[PDB]
């Protein structure tokens, strides 16, 4: 199952946000998200925490309970999706994303929406010991590429 | 230099997880509204969850467990007493973990049973194709601990 990478990395808020993109992926439990066998790509937010990250996480660890959503434009036609990622496991670890349906071919953007742990549930020590500080405010990050399709073995056309 | 945590019990390893619980002085929390200010409460309880080498459901030895359903049975087994509740997903300058703030039943021998359900519950979907996929999760299970407490400190 190749991955393809969407855009560039972008650092921000002591984390690094990559978006990567793959073949259609069925996932259990069924009901949230749009089926395989009704999507085109597999679209991934890889995010985790960079070194001075002020809210608990450790280098390279990955930020649970984050609310992400997204807006995905093709350029060339202007034809704009919403919808939202979910949290994900597979054999080399959790991260967010969604099957999605695309647009035909084009330049796409695709940004992500960002909301802290803070919306989703978890909380914060705040004593002195222990505690860390306020999350920062929900964010954008935007990933430009270009899509032409995979076909029938998951492959982008050469 | 000695954090002021007490340990509850033994840590034990089921479900390719260490489960490990401890407890210190109450903790006042972010959000507000959900659960016991620390004012309220006379423990803050913990439960210390991280995966094992040889863990199948996508986790690397030592990595968190996120989003677990974490409940929680407490008795006194000197007067009897018993409380539920649950615990919340936190972080602490240490890193992630699941507790909550809790009002105490008097000095005595306690025992701490943790219901924990995977991670499916609170929303974690799973890859199940061929390269990438993780199988099924594991059901829900019993952790439990036994600890004398003699309040703080
Ligand atoms: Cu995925
Ligand atoms: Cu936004
Ligand atoms: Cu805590």
């Amino acid at each position: 199952f190749k991955e393809y990478p969407a855009g560039e990395p972008v650092t921000m808020n002591e984390m690094e946000l990559a978006a990567v993109y793959l073949q259609p992926i069925d996932m259990e439990p069924r009901g949230m998200g749009l089926p395989a066998a009704k999507a085109d790509v597999h679209l991934e937010a890889d995010i985790h925490a960079v070194e001075g990250n002020k809210n608990g996480f450790g280098a390279g660890e990955w930020i649970p309970y984050l609310t992400i959503s997204y807006t995905l434009v093709n350029n060339d036609t202007g034809e704009k999706q919403e919808g939202t990622f979910m949290p994900i496991v597979a054999s080399d670890g959790p991260h967010y994303g969604a099957n999605i349906k695309m647009m035909g071919v084009g330049n796409y953007k695709v940004t992500y929406h960002i909301e802290p742990p803070s919306k989703a549930g978890m909380h914060r020590h705040t004593d002195s010991e222990t505690g860390v500080g306020r999350w920062w405010k929900p964010f954008d990050v935007s990933y430009e590429f270009k899509y032409v399709g995979l076909n029938s073995s998951g492959l982008v056309p050469r």
